[PDB]
C-alpha cells in the first residue's frame, strides 16, 4: 500500500476548498456529513466532547468518502499531536497559536525524529495501517499539513513571525476568538474586527500560505471566498441540525 | 417521587402534538432535538441503530426537556417491551400490528400481572426510579400509553376489530411501509394510498382512539392536523442533518 | 488449560450459597461487587439495562475474584442462552419458565449436539478462551448450570413437571413475579404469598433439585436458609446504593 | 449517489472468494482485517459478542477497503435482519436454515414490499445513505445477497427443496455444527463428514447455488476450492491471533 | 432560554449545601445518586475513571434532577477547563492550588476574553445549547463559580494570597491529600491535621470566601457544618456501595 | 484484603520477563492476549488509542490471568500517571525520559506525600479496590515499579544521571524512537545502532536497574535474552494479527 495522499494539502495551492465543520461528536454522525460532497471537515476535538477514540472512530467512517478529514485538537500539546497522527489524522488544525517559536514547536511535532519530534510507533498505528504502508517511516511527512489558528491579540502581533514558519501550510482564523479578543465578543460582524480579518487574510496570502477562515453567514464565506480564501468552512453541523429543527416547528408551533 | 406524568397521553384527548423523528441514535444528539421544543420526540428503535442501553441514555437526555418521549421498539416483541418500560420509556409504538390478538398481546405487555404479563422488578429499574417512586407497582399502568402501527394490508383488514382493543391509546399510519405494502413504493403522494390514509384515520378518530402520522411534507402534515389527528410528526433528524448540509453546499459547490 | 470449574453448580450439593443482584449493568460497578466475598452474583439481563457486550465486560470484571457469576437472560431465547453460554456465563437463570416442554428446551438450549441444540462456534468464544481450552466440545456441558425461575400461576400449575426434567439443576422463585402473579403485586410479605413460596421450596429440595430465592428482608432471608434453601440472594446493589445514599442524607436534611 | 454494487453477490457467479472470519467485535480489528486484501470479511453476529451497533461500527470501517462484508445474525430473526439490511449490510449469512418454508422467509425478510416483508425505513438507514442513494427503495433488492446455512440433520434432510428456493444465493456448511450434528462434535475431519460435505458441495453447485464453506485447515480450504467451491473462508481473526501469540512465546517459553 | 442559573453558587451566600461524590464514573449510576436530593454531587475527573465523555453523560443524567453538579477535573489543565465548562459544568473544583498566580490563571480560564482566556465555541457548546441559549456569550461567566482545592503545605503558605483573589468563589479542603502532606497520610483524625482543618476554614470565611470539606465521619461532617462551612460533602458512592454489600454479607458470613 | 504483589517488579531481580505489546485497545483483545502466558503485556497508552477507561478496561481484563500489566502512558504527564496508578496499573514504562530532574519527578508522582506527589483518593479507586484493601495508603509504594525510556540523544547524553536516580527500577530501550534519534529511521538493524544498545544495556544492568527492549526480531530478542536483559518484549498483537492474516491469504492469494 502508498501512504494515503492529502488531497487536502495539494489542493491549498490550487483550488478553494468547502468545508463543513463536525462537533456532533460521533462515527455515525460523521458518516453523514462525509455523504453530502464537502472538501474538507473539521473534526473538532476543542469544542466538541471528542477524545483520541471517538476522533478515530470518525476518521474510520469518513475514509470511505472523498471529503478530507482536518482534526483540531483541544490545545498545541506534543503527545496529543503524536497520538492524532498515528490514528492516521493527515491534516491538524492547532488552536491558539501565538508566536513563531509555538508553530515551529507545532512543526517538528508532526515530523519524525531526526528532523523533528513525533514520536515512532509505525508497528501499532493506523497512520502506517499496523505497517501495511511499507515505506511509512520514511514517506509519512510529506502527507502531513499543518495549519495553525491566530485567535488573540498576541498572535495577530506575531502573524509575521509566525508566517515565516516553514512548514506552517496555513493560518486559520477564527472570528469568535478573535473578535471576543479584540472587545466585540459575539459580533465578528463589527467593521473593526471585519478589516482586521481582511488585512490578516491578505498577509498570510501574500507570505505564500493559504488563509483559512469559517463564517456561517453566506454573505461573508463568498466575500472570503473573494479574497482567494483557500479553506473556508461554510456551517456547522451542530448548528444546521438545531436550526433545521427549529425552522420546522416554527411553521406549526 | 410520585410516578412521572405521561403528558404525551393526556394530551392525546386534549391538542394536537407536534413530534420529531430521533433516528441519530445517540444521547448528545438526542439532546440537541429536545431543546427545539417538540411535544414528542419518537427514539426509533426499529429504523435506528439502537439498542436498550443507547434508548436510556436517550432518555436520560430528553428527561431534563419538556418534549415527551415515545420508544418504537424493532418488533412487538413481549421481553423487548419489559426492557423498555423498565429504563423508562412510558410511551412505545408497535410496528407492524396486524390483528386484535396481537394488540391485546401488545396491551397486556404493558400491564403488571394480574391484568398483564410485564415482567415485575421495580427495585433495578430506572421506570420506579430504583424504588423511590415508592407506590410504583400501584401506580404505573396510569402513565403507560400503548401506540400500534398499522402498516400492512392485513393490519388495514383489521383495523376495525384493533380499534375495538381497549388499552390501544392509538395507531400510527407510516406512509413509507403503507405505500409499499399497496404496491406504490416510495410513492405515498399517490391519490390510491392518500385516500386510505385519510379514511384510516377518520375511522381510528371514529373509534375514540388518536391518530398518528409522519409525513416531512409540510402540506400533508398541515392536511392531517386540519383532519384532527392527535399525534403528527412533521420530520427526521437524520433527513434534517442531511438536506441542511446539502443546501448549504449547494450555495458554494 | 482446562475449562473452568463451576463452583456455584458443585455447591448446589454442599452448601448454602449467598448471592448479590447485579443491576448496576457496569463493569466497574461489577467489580466492586466482585469484591465483597458473594458466593454468587447474579448478573441482570431481564431487569437491568444489559446487552451481551454489557455482560461479557461484567464476567471479565468478575473472573479474578471467587464470586460465581450467574447471568440472568431477558427470556428463554435459544439464540440469547447461545450467545451468554459464548461470552463464558456457566450458570443461567431461566425467566419466566411455565412448562416441562420449555424446561426441555432450555436444558437442549445449553447441550452441544448431538444431545442438545447449543450453536458450535468455541474458535471464536471466551467459553473456550478461543480453543485455549483444548478439550472444551468435550467437557463444556459438566461445567454448564441450568437454573429456571418459576413466576406465574401457570408455572405452579406444572412445578412436578418442570421438577422431573433432568439438566434443571435449580428453580429459583422471585417473590416479585409471584406476589404479582397472584394478586398481592408489591407484597410478597402475605401469608398466602409466603405459605405457597414455603411449599414450593419444599417440593423442589424433595425433588433433588436446589431451591433458590431472593429477599432483601433479612428475616425472611434467613427463614429461607433455615428451609435449607441452597441459593439466597440476600440484595439488590441498586436497592443498597439508593437507600445508603438516602439513609445518609436523612442524617443531615 | 448511486447504490453500492455487491461485488461478492457478482462474484458468486465468476470467482472464487477467500474469507476471513472476523469475530474480534471490534471497528478498530474489523479495520486491520479490511487491510490484507480477503475477498470477503464474515462480521459474526452468532459466535462473536457482537450487537447491531458493534457490527454498524465494523461496517463503517471496513467500508473505506476493497473487502466485501458478509453479516452473521445471531439467528433467522426477521426483525433483527431488518435492522442489519438499514445500517447497510448487503450480505446476509443466515445460520440454522432446516427447511424451504424458513429458507422462502429469510428471503423474503430481505426484499420490500410487496414482493417481501422488510420494513420500510429508508430516510434513516445507512443502507439508503439517507436518501442520498435516490433511487433506493427501487434499487435495493438487486443488490441484495442471501446465504443460509445448513448445519443440522433436518436440514440435510431438506438440502434439495432448500435449493430451489428462488433468491436463496448460496448455502454456506460450517463444519463445526454438521460434524456435531452428526456425532463427531469437534472431529470434522472423519470421513464419514467429509463424504457429506462434498456430496452437499456438490448438490449445491448442481442446483446453480454458490457453494461455501470454512476450514483454517489449509489442505481442506484448497480441496474445497478444487470442487469449485464459490465462497471459501480460509482462517478466523481470534485463531490467528491466539495461535500467532502462542507460536512466539514457545520460542521464548 | 435563558441560561441555567447556578443555585449551587447563589447558595455559597445563603445556606449550607450537603455534598455526595460520584466517582461510579457512569451516567446510570449518577442518576441514581441525582434522585437522593443531595444540594450537589461532585463528578470526580482526578479519582474517577472519568474523561469529557463519561462528564457529559453524567451531566445529561442529573440535569433532569434539582441536584447542582460540580466537576473536578484531573488538574488546573487551561485546556481541559475549556472542555468541562463547554459540555456545560457551571461549577468546577480545582485541585493541587498553591498560589495567587494559579488562582488567578484558574480565574481567567473559565471566563471569556477580554476579561480571561476561555476558548469561544458556543455555537458547538452544551453550555450554550448549541446557541439556543441567544446571549450565552454576554451571560455565561455570572453562572460560572470556581472553586480551588488546598492541599499541600504550599498552598497553606499561599492560603491569604489565594483567599485574596477575586473569583475564587470557594476553598475546598481534602483531608486524605492534606493529612498526607502534613505527614499522617490516611489519618485526617489526627488533632494536628483538624487544628490546621478548622484554622483554615476560620480564614477561608475570615475572608467572606465558601469553605468546603469531605467527610466521611458524620461527627466529623456535623462539626463542620457546626463551623458555617459552606459545601460539605458527607460520602463517596464507591463507598457506600462497597460498605453496604459488606455490611449486608457479614449477616450472613 | 493484602495489597496486589507486583510480581513483575520482584521478578527485575530473579529472572527474565518475555513480553507482548498489546496495542488493539480493547478489553476483548486484551483478555486473548492474556491466555497466552506471556510474563507481562504493555498496554500502550502511547501508540495505541487508549485512555484511561479503555486502559482500566485491559486490566480488568487481564486482571484474572497470571501475565503482569505495565502501563505506558502517553508521557510523563503527573496528573496521567496518578489516573492510571488510581485504576490499579501498578508497573508504568514512562516514554521520551530525557534527564536525571525529570526521572526523580516521575519517581515523585508514584509515591504518595510526604515523600512524593502521586495525589491521595484511595476511597475512590481500584487500586485500594475502593478502601477493601485497609492498609492500601501505607503499603501502595512498595509494589509501585517505575521504567523509563531512553528514545533520544538527550536521553543518552544524560544516562549515568537517569541511572543514578532511586527510585528508577528499570530502562527501556525502544529500537524504533533511538534509531530515529540517531538518524536510521526505520532501520534499528544498523551495527551503529545495535553497538549503542548493547552499550546501553551493559550499563543499565552495571547500574544495579533493569533493561528492557521491544524486539520482533528473534535473533535480535535472543542476544538481548543472551546479554541478560532483564524484561524483554518479543512481538506486538496488531503485528501479529496483520502478518498472521497476510501469511494466510499468500496461500491462496
Ligand atoms: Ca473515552
Ligand atoms: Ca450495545
Amino acid at each position: 500500500m502508498v501512504n494515503t495522499v492529502n488531497y487536502f494539502k495539494q489542493k491549498l495551492k490550487t483550488e478553494q476548498q468547502i468545508g463543513m465543520w463536525v462537533g456532533l461528536a460521533d462515527g455515525y454522525c460523521a458518516e453523514i456529513a462525509a455523504n453530502v460532497g464537502y472538501d474538507w471537515l473539521l473534526i473538532d476535538g476543542e469544542h466538541a466532547p471528542n477524545d483520541v477514540r471517538s476522533i478515530l472512530a470518525q476518521l474510520q467512517s469518513i475514509a470511505a468518502y472523498p471529503s478530507q478529514a482536518v482534526v483540531r485538537p483541544v490545545s498545541g500539546d506534543v503527545p496529543l499531536i503524536k497520538q492524532l497522527l498515528d490514528i492516521g489524522a493527515q491534516t491538524l488544525l492547532i488552536p491558539m497559536v501565538e508566536s513563531a517559536e509555538q508553530a515551529e514547536l507545532m512543526v517538528k511535532a508532526t515530523r519524525y525524529p531526526p528532523e523533528g519530534i513525533r514520536g515512532v510507533g509505525a508497528a501499532l498505528a493506523r497512520a502506517s495501517r499496523w505497517n501495511n504502508i511499507s515505506d511509512y517511516l520514511q514517506t509519512a511527512d510529506e502527507q502531513i499539513c499543518l495549519l495553525v489558528q491566530v485567535e488573540s491579540k498576541k498572535g495577530l502581533d506575531n502573524l509575521d513571525e509566525i508566517l515565516n514558519v516553514d512548514g506552517v501550510d496555513g493560518i486559520f482564523i477564527g472570528p469568535a476568538d478573535l473578535s471576543a479578543a479584540l472587545g466585540y465578543r459575539g459580533n465578528p460582524g463589527h467593521e473593526f474586527v471585519q478589516n482586521i480579518i481582511v488585512q490578516t487574510i491578505q498577509k498570510i496570502r501574500a507570505a505564500g500560505k493559504a488563509a483559512g477562515i469559517l463564517s456561517a453567514d453566506e454573505k461573508l464565506a463568498k466575500q472570503y471566498l473573494e479574497l482567494g480564501t483557500e479553506f473556508v468552512a461554510v456551517g456547522v453541523d451542530t448548528s444546521l441540525l438545531m436550526k433545521s429543527m427549529k425552522q420546522l416547528l416554527s411553521k406549526f408551533k
